[PDB]
């Protein structure tokens, strides 16, 4: 909502570095993690036994209807905290 956003852009700055998401990236992916009822909170990024609902969504919808332009968003935000989960 504010804070994550900044809290996540330096985790994917350290796993991933310049091919990282931006502040308006993560940012309009977040509000459509709020609105699909995916997530209630920005913080929710915290908890990866919820990605799998979250993961297989934003792949189905682009699968389907044809479009990533969230996806792009989750797969990297999620490349970074997944490393940061395993150390």
């Amino acid at each position: 909502s504010e804070a994550v956003i900044k809290v996540i852009s330096s985790a994917c700055k350290t796993y991933c570095g310049k091919t990282s998401p931006s502040k308006k990236e993560i940012g309009a992916m977040l509000s459509l993690l709020q609105k699909e009822g995916l997530l209630m909170s920005p913080s929710d990024l915290y908890s990866p036994g919820s990605w799998d609902p979250i993961t297989a969504a934003l792949s189905q919808r682009a699968m389907i209807l044809g479009k990533s332009g969230e996806l792009k968003t989750w797969g990297l935000v999620l490349g970074a905290l997944k490393a940061a989960r395993e150390e």
